[PDB]
DNA sequence: CGCGATAATGATAATCATTATCCG
DNA sequence: CGCGATAATGATAATCATTATCCG
């Protein structure tokens, strides 16, 4: 077996051709790509591969923390795989490239913010706009 | 009061103020919440004739101009506001209403993350949702 | 004007730059392709363009009769600009070049054929599939 | 009577006749008309316990080993029927029987379109669309 | 004429026939 | 095990917010 496939038979999911493929699509990525761009790197790798079929692997695949949505703006959503811990973003305004970063103390006050507000924080967002 | 503070801002950029321009202007500067396009065409056929082809077109030029700040709050629609001398952030009630909120901690954090990057920052969306 | 948008204002439909070039990517080609075939030729050309819109363009064109829908076997609908005169295909089984061909005596036949079982043909198909 | 036209087309070509297989070999030797698959599982229920999966899966293996014709009558589902020793074609009332027929003479000219080409026919597809 | 009326666009979800997975 | 139960696939239509076209 494999990465992909495991996660998928521990978690209850049949394992496809498709989602083993978009899987490692997912998987050798630098980038944060949209879902067009999967679709293509997917179709690049295995023909058998509808468009549909990427947009309703990426749906449950995030419903299953198998990867992460992100929305940086335009109106595609970007797609990552889940990492081991979380992250947030920098954007380069310039040459769009993107730094993940970690801060431990921002979502502690983040947590504190929501207690305040009488909250309980299920999400939130944080991306960081930047030139040298 | 008798010309709005974004109405300030067409004339003051040069651009042509239109009595929708004008009264979508005024709703705008009236809103300490964050209408999306459907409550913001409500709230100007409450003063004027103003279409909805309009209000559309205009609340994009205003945030095309700087003028209005878009967000999305995960709900489909975008929501806007008048561009705040006083920055804040976003408590999101995932249940709806939008408190707005300023660590000023946070702020700093955001700007050592940049510069122990190499990055001044020129910007930044950062958004809390939750429940109680 | 051109010829795509000359056929849509006659035919009393707005012409839209995708229209236009969904409508040109049709013009020049040689083969018949499937509804994604004429995606990837369309956004060669412009890439402001969806799937969805190529496939409403496409149900559209042909309710309009400004190109033909055909089915040689596979699920996807290939697709061509519609002819000066009506046109049936031999298909070549070794290396699938497909052959238009005209046979006047066959659509008297096969209206003689419908008014023989008391009928008003309202479409037919003829396809041939052959070898050297 | 007793082993139908198809399964000694199975037991002829050393393939595998199971219950099911045997059963809709039974109704597809059985029917004059062209069912879709759903009919030929209601078919086979009318005389034994045999699955949808299973149906699907039968009439495919049967329709790949040329036991089967496929039509597809511009209504969504494929429509099935043993090979004809007698070739004939469709005429389909688009409001739904479908009449079969035979013109010597289309076939005729099939012949030399195909010749006068340069091609020698080893299949076609010929269906007539009509109303009364 | 920048606007209104309105239809087209684009991202993405829905539909439904057919297909593959999994399991016993 | 080729099968049943069932969910996944693929082509394509539907939805709905936003956008462009056209016209006066
Ligand atoms: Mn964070
Ligand atoms: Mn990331
Ligand atoms: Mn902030
Ligand atoms: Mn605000
Ligand atoms: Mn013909
Ligand atoms: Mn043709
Ligand atoms: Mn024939
Ligand atoms: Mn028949």
């Amino acid at each position: 077996v494999s990465r992909i496939e495991q996660r998928l038979i521990d978690k209850g999911l049949k394992v496809t051709d498709q989602r083993r493929v978009i899987a490692q699509v997912l998987s050798d990525s630098a980038d944060h790509p949209d879902v067009e761009e999967v679709y293509r790197r997917a179709t690049a790798k295995d023909p058998r591969i509808s468009i549909a079929t990427v947009y309703r692997t990426v749906r449950l695949f995030e419903e299953e923390s198998i990867l992460e949505r992100h929305d940086f703006g335009d109106g595609r959503a970007r797609y990552e795989e889940a990492p081991s811990e979380h992250h947030d973003h920098l954007i380069d305004v310039n040459s769009a490239r993107v730094i993940e970063f970690t801060s431990p103390e921002i979502e502690a006050l983040q947590r504190e913010i929501a207690r305040k507000h009488g909250f309980r924080l299920v999400g939130h967002r944080l991306e960081l706009y930047g030139v040298p």
